[PDB]
């Protein structure tokens, strides 16, 4: 890890040649040094120890098909340190640069991926469900939200709170996925959800109601699995964003759509202003009209379309 900064060449988990940045001293390593502090990804060879080994490469060559989702880990870290830094003058998940860690190759057959509070870790998939999980842009640029979610508003991953925290790392994933500009949409995780079929993925925003998942506060889940819905009941917030964005007229309630790069402004002053551990949906509507009136003016038609989307999906 101390040595000379260059660039390498790989393929991805979609077989997509890029460029990524290494670190030579005597091996070529997957460290990153041109982004804040470094980003560093690691092997963890089919185990559950953690972080395992900074990733290694005698030749600075990255086409095996083992070092694809270490390619794509790597890359799509750094296309989304670069988003928060260009587009939110943020630098890294704390704002001071931390070192962004990552790794791939997480236990054997995994089908997830996920921040743990410290790094994020990529299961290669068990090759049906998914493939491995670094291959999706959105994906990584939603775990590496969790961290900059833990790091500001701190929202306890349960009920409601863990469904903003959801959402919001969804919302960031496609803004992610729209700023790298390739084949962007407002779905989650179409790149590596089931290879064997075409057109779904794990979650739409555009349409959560898809797959299951409730876009009206009054379909909201109210037990106790997956920490009380957090993966459901973001669905309700997704759509609001959604509609914040695009606009549309949803259970007869029309929004006028304000665009994404307005959208990414409100939900990140949210986030970073107003948002607390405990925040729920209400709360949620009362820091995204607050954060618009901040930028836009209490009757800007942004203030307003933020009104109007969470009119639509009924949170009050
Ligand atoms: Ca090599
Ligand atoms: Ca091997
Ligand atoms: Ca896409
Ligand atoms: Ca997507
Ligand atoms: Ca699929
Ligand atoms: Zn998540």
């Amino acid at each position: 890890i101390t040595g000379t900064s260059t660039v390498g060449v790989g393929r991805g988990v979609l077989g997509d040649q890029k460029n990524i940045n290494t670190t030579y001293s005597t091996y070529y390593y997957l460290q990153d040094n041109t982004r804040g502090n470094g980003i560093f990804t690691y092997d963890a060879k089919y185990r559950t120890t953690l972080p395992g080994s900074l990733w290694a490469d005698a030749d600075n060559q990255f086409f095996a098909s083992y070092d694809a989702p270490a390619v794509d880990a790597h890359y799509y870290a750094g296309v989304t340190y670069d988003y928060y830094k260009n587009v939110h003058n943020r630098l890294s998940y704390d704002g001071n640069n931390a070192a962004i860690r990552s790794s791939v190759h997480y236990s054997q057959g995994y089908n997830n991926a996920f921040w743990n509070g410290s790094q994020m870790v990529y299961g290669d998939g068990d090759g049906q469900t998914f493939i491995p999980l670094s291959g999706g842009i959105d994906v990584v640029a939603h775990e590496l939200t969790h961290a900059v979610t833990d790091y500001t508003a701190g929202l306890i991953y349960q009920n409601e709170s863990g469904a903003i925290n959801e959402a919001i790392s969804d919302i960031f994933g496609t803004l992610v996925e729209f700023y790298a500009n390739k084949n962007p949409d407002w779905e989650i995780g179409e790149d590596v959800y089931t290879p064997g079929i075409s057109g779904d993925s794990l979650r739409s925003m555009s349409d959560p109601a898809k797959y299951g998942d409730p876009d009206h506060y009054s379909k909201r889940y109210t037990g106790t699995q997956d920490n009380g819905g957090v993966h459901i009941n973001s669905g309700i917030i997704n759509k609001a964003a959604y509609l914040i964005s695009q606009g549309g007229t949803h259970y007869g309630v029309s929004v006028v759509g304000i665009g994404r790069d307005k959208l990414g402004k409100i939900f990140y002053r949210a986030l970073t202003q107003y948002l607390t551990p405990t925040s729920n949906f209400s709360q949620l509507r009362a820091a995204a009209v607050q954060s618009a009136t901040d930028l836009y003016g209490s009757t800007s038609q942004e203030v307003a379309s933020v009104k109007q989307a969470f009119d639509a999906v009924g949170v009050k």
